[PDB]
């Protein structure tokens, strides 16, 4: 035992750099990548996300490739939650994912829940070579040079502490009440 009954001896070569940046979003819609591009292996990267209110029946992981602090310039690769518990507003805003990369180039992404030991995994492969260095060539410029339109995403994220500054006048206004009698028994 603790040997491999069925050992998995196979022949292949990777990238060897990463095309571009892996990660989720956390609080604030802003982009929080986790593994960067030109570097797959050997890392391993794991994260907490946690947003205001994520009411998920577990855990939520859209996987999307790219970088930028808007999610909405990356590329999807592909969408995987794990539904096993009531959908809850508080008690599930931790997102648990950990992403074991495997020397033979399989990206092995690990979800748990924080309420139950439920866990789900899938396999991310980008083993099919169809990416034009074009492709990463673009993105690695474009995305860094329009960053400048993150800043202002950014703006409004940062807006957030800065309202926390403003403090309010009153707690709440006294509403007018009526004390009276009309005998009607």
């Amino acid at each position: 035992h603790m040997g491999d009954k069925s050992e998995n001896v196979q022949d292949l070569l990777l990238l060897d750099v990463a095309p571009l940046s892996l990660g989720l979003e956390t609080a604030g819609g802003v982009m929080t990548a986790l593994i960067k591009r030109n570097s797959t292996i050997p890392t391993k990267q794991t994260q907490i996300f946690t947003t205001y209110s994520d009411n998920q029946p577990g855990v939520l992981i859209q996987v999307y490739e790219g970088e930028r602090a808007m999610t909405k310039d990356n590329n999807l690769l592909g969408r995987f939650e794990l539904s096993g518990i009531p959908p809850a507003p508080r008690g599930v805003p931790q997102i648990e994912v950990t992403f074991d990369i495997d020397a033979n180039g399989i990206l092995n992404v690990t979800a748990t829940d924080k309420s139950t030991g439920k866990a789900n995994k899938i396999t991310i492969t980008n083993d099919k070579g169809r990416l034009s260095k074009e492709e990463i060539e673009r993105m690695v410029q474009e995305a860094e040079k329009y960053k400048a339109e993150d800043e202002v995403q950014r703006e409004r994220v940062s807006a957030k502490n800065a309202y926390e500054s403003y403090a309010f006048n009153m707690k709440s206004a006294v509403e007018d009440e009526g004390l009276k009698g009309k005998i009607s028994e």
